């Protein structure tokens, strides 16, 4: 048991995803909401997606996430798995978070084009690692189901 190991796991502790949405970045609309902390890691995490995010050629995302804790450079690394094979890789850098901040992450993710939602659904897992620099604070992963 390290310093640092100590330190990730105060950061975690206190850490939390409020709520979370994604909408079309083309158009605006919300494709899917939701308050369920998706970052919790331990569990495996449902999301039921429009297949219609397929088509988008960017997503605009936004986390709500507080944190009593300080972080120099909070970042995200979130790999797409279908069937345990990772096809993206994506990286999010948010930077400096203030102490006992509520914070909203607007990031714009970039369509990869696709197979066919039918095939993709219930197949695909996201799995976020979620670092202060490159201090890693938790791995959480989210099965999702095109709908
Ligand atoms: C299929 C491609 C997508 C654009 C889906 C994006 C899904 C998410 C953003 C859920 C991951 C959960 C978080 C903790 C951010």
């Amino acid at each position: 048991m390290s310093a640092k190991d100590e330190r990730a796991r105060e950061i975690l502790r206190g850490f939390k995803l409020n709520w979370m949405n994604l909408r079309d970045a083309e158009t605006g609309k919300i494709l899917w909401q939701g308050t369920e902390d998706l970052s919790v890691p331990g569990v495996e995490h449902e999301a039921r997606v429009p297949k219609k995010i397929l088509k988008c050629k960017a997503v605009s995302r936004e986390l709500n996430f507080s944190s009593t804790e300080q972080m120099e450079k909070f970042r995200l690394e979130q790999k797409v798995y279908f069937k345990g094979q990772c096809l993206e890789e994506w990286f999010f850098e948010f930077g400096f978070v203030i102490p006992n901040s509520t914070n909203t992450w607007q990031s714009l993710i970039e369509a990869a084009p696709m197979m066919p939602a039918s095939v993709l659904t219930g197949n695909v897992i996201i799995e976020t690692k979620f670092f202060d620099d490159d201090l890693l604070v938790s791995t959480s992963r989210v099965r999702l189901f095109y709908v």
